[PDB]
């Protein structure tokens, strides 16, 4: 029915005797998904030999060689545990005891014990996998986003709440979000100017513009887009302020959209208004 | 049918608009035995009170008062979270909002997240809960003990393998495990000075004696007692060296017991034999 908690204990063959020659122990350990396997020793005593070739415990977790250890104090080319922890890389864990034909000395083996670890995603890696908030629970994770953003499909990134604020005063201020810091990553915007029949709304690029450029190729990552019932403009993107737009509308649309990456301080807008 | 982890998200009434008045809201969370409830903020503001009276986010654990969170900073009579984390005091924690007639600024509330988490019960608390190796797991914990002991009944305590060696030369030397340091907890030990009809077997208490003797009880705690197939001798206690002791015997067997505690540093025997 339900199952148990993974750990255990494992030994050399009749430990804490002494252990004897020709054998070949192996143990693979599994835990489960968002878990992985701890592993430590309380003894160990080996025959040592170049590159621990003669007898050794070895540990691996898939086709990664974690250790390869073997005699009583670490060389150069051997290791021996001592009190170090050793962590699987995923939920798996495979170890490996294993003794050639002869022992000078009265070798002792080893004992050692495992329990299985929830992996803290959180922690883990300043390659964050959340681009806001990481919560780590038990077998997994997930991300949240701080205020003004939401948590987009990717169940990662944060968009910013940029759409839907319709301006209709006679002159006003628009921006990126964060302006005039980085805009953040697949996010889209949409900007509404209305005003009543009879005006005329003019848009000016002040300060700073800096949306995401590459060559050849316009702009295929972040687009500034403006509409209005009579033409188009845009895109707009690259590292110069762009020409004043005297639109004859009295309503314009502004629809930004950004990428996956990118730390381009985006744009500001100054909109103005005059009469027939 | 199988249980899901426990983590969750708790908020104020409307988040991340402002929270109204006289609201009351309460969340009772539980882990599985072993485990414990972790808690943070991602946000939090609040009306700050004298022991935040009015407003307050309250958190406790049983019985246990955990905190009592207000306003946006702390002060020396009120404290506001943070970033910091709270723990609960076993599986379960209470989180109690409550917000009083009214509010002079829009305080916009909390945002606080939770997950359940194993309990390290060989890290927490310089009273470790193992004589020798603790080793934690997922929910649980047990002791281990290293080489020449083992596991007590009471799962904890480890006991010295110190009975069972016969001594058959005409002269040797007996000794308390770990003499002459403390002499280990709950153990029993049993040796056996067995010679050829025609010898005498004689003791010598030599070097140092210090086994647990407390006032007007005699040795109720450790005793070291002495059989032979003519008498017996015992049990001994106290911080001086006993008398000789010339049994008229071949067959000597000595028996010692320890309690649960005490640094004590034990006896050392040196035994001899004559001929008839
Ligand atoms: C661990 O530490 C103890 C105490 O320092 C030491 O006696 C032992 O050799 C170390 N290594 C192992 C594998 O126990
Ligand atoms: C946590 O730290 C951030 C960054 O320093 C800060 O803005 C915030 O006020 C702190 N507290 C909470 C509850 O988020
Ligand atoms: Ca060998
Ligand atoms: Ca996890
Ligand atoms: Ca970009
Ligand atoms: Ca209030
Ligand atoms: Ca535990
Ligand atoms: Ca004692």
């Amino acid at each position: 029915k339900w199952p148990e908690p993974v750990f255990g204990r494992l030994v050399s063959p009749g430990f804490p005797e002494k252990y004897g020659n020709h054998q070949d122990r192996s143990w693979t350990l599994t835990a489960p998904p968002g878990f992985r396997l701890r592993l430590y020793f309380t003894h160990f005593n080996l025959e040592l030999s170049y590159r621990c070739e003669y007898d050794f415990v070895k540990l691996t977790s898939g086709t990664k060689v974690l250790a390869t250890l073997c005699g009583q104090e670490s060389t150069d080319t051997e290791r021996a545990p001592g009190n170090d922890t050793f962590y699987s890389l995923g939920p798996s864990l495979k170890v490996t005891f294993h003794s050639d034909y002869s022992n000078e000395k009265p070798f002792t083996g080893f004992e050692a014990f495992y329990a299985a670890e929830d992996v803290d995603e959180c922690r883990t890696s300043d390659s964050v996998p959340c681009d806001h908030y990481c919560h780590n629970y038990l077998g997994g994770y997930y991300c949240s986003c701080r205020v003004g953003y939401i948590l987009h499909q990717n169940k990662h990134t944060c968009s910013a709440l940029c759409s839907g604020q319709v301006f209709t005063g006679r002159s006003g201020f628009l921006s990126s979000p964060e302006y005039p810091q980085p805009y953040p990553k697949l996010s889209s915007c949409a900007y509404n100017i209305r005003l009543e029949e009879g005006f005329s709304i003019t848009l000016d690029f002040v300060e700073s513009f800096d949306v995401e450029m590459h060559p050849e190729a316009q702009c295929p990552y972040d687009s500034l887009k403006i509409q209005t019932d009579k033409r188009e403009y845009g895109p707009f993107c690259g590292k110069t302020l762009p020409p004043r737009i005297e639109t004859d509308s009295n309503k314009v649309t502004i629809t930004f959209t950004t990428d996956e990456s990118g730390n381009h301080t985006g744009w500001k807008i100054h909109y103005t208004s005059t009469a027939q």
